């Protein structure tokens, strides 16, 4: 009679599974919206899931790594934010190793974003004055001649260069919304949020 | 057009209500069989996801109310722990406060371990040898014989006394225990539980 204790141990991670798909959909819809507090508060609430959880399938972890990936990018200015082991390596050089090894079709948005995020790493940098810290991220991220514009950038000192204005920290914002827009198409009929939608609708 | 934002937030607090329900299941179940980390894992993702919910039923409330006495009870023996406002409120005085303040019936058992929980808040202070603030715990909290025998304990400083022993920390877990199990078999039809459970059974 010790099975229903492992019926249960089951049920619970059936349970979990569907807790994190609507986290992951609630955190993407927050981050799209401009939510920064409910953001805050979701992230906080999937990482304690996550951590309740032993096995994970692949699509679980494609969908951690995208939440990993949307809370990295909005720490993108936080120089403080220590999100690997190496204390080196900033918030926005995290999202770029994130977005490199999620398996994901790599087509004309995802290199675009790609570039806004290596553009965008280094101009924080420069934003802030932390002039030696940008070349040190340049060399850990580094096309030819969009590489020699950024290094004549960061020796000349100008934060405050054109170039950043037109590959904009907003714009790379816009370009990665556009890309959450379509992971929220796909995780709007998980189960928890589909049972959720319909005892909304049938109190209308 | 704006409605749609509003059915979502909606749909996320009716989805947020059934994960609540369901922790505290998970975490009610984690205190009768003994799984400490299992506990301390539930606890952590029920505080996450209490943070993101605005209202509460009369049901939820009490719901909580009980997650925080097992937590509390979990956390008697911890003289470090501060669960109050007050500095000076130790676990278990923190745990008898929400055991008087849920709105449940006053049967037997509820004064049993009400008892219980009085002579342990002494106790375990007599333990760790914080005789004085043994003395302070029985004036916050103090039937006049019973009165009498603690008072007489705590001035003799006999820490290993065969009262304790008689009404012992064992004797208040057995006790509060029980009391879970009667919460376990009326949470168990709860929605995400029961959903998850048919999904184990649909795979046997
Ligand atoms: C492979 O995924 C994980 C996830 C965790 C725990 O979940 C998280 C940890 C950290 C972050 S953050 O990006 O650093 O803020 C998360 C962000 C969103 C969702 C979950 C996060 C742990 C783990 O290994 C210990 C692996
Ligand atoms: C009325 O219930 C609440 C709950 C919260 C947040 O949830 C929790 C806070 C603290 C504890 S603990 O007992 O201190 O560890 C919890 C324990 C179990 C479950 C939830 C807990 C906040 C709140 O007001 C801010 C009111
Ligand atoms: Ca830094
Ligand atoms: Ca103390």
């Amino acid at each position: 009679e010790e099975e229903d204790a492992g019926l249960v141990a089951e049920a619970e991670a059936v349970a979990a599974g569907w807790m994190l798909d609507f986290l992951c959909l609630s955190l993407c819809r927050a981050f799209r919206d401009g939510r920064s507090e409910d953001f805050r508060r979701t992230r906080n609430s999937a990482e304690a899931i996550i951590h309740g959880l032993s096995s994970l399938t692949a699509c679980q972890l494609r969908t951690i790594y995208i939440c990993q990936f949307l809370t990295r990018i909005a720490a993108g200015k936080t120089l403080d934010a220590q999100f690997e082991n190496d204390e080196r390596i900033t918030p926005l050089e995290s999202a770029l190793m994130i977005w490199g090894s999620i398996e994901k079709e790599h087509d004309k948005l995802h290199e675009e974003i790609q570039n806004l995020i290596k553009i965008q790493a280094i101009a924080v940098c420069m934003e802030n004055g932390n002039f030696k810290e940008a070349e040190e991220v340049f060399e850990r991220i580094f096309h030819m001649p969009f590489k020699s514009k950024l290094l004549m950038i960061i020796s000349q000192k100008d934060t405050f260069h054109s170039f950043f204005q037109h590959f904009s920290y907003n714009h790379m914002m816009e370009k990665i919304k556009s890309y959450v827009n379509y992971v929220l198409s796909e995780k709007s009929s998980t189960f928890l949020m589909k049972a959720a939608a319909k005892v909304v609708e049938s109190k209308r």
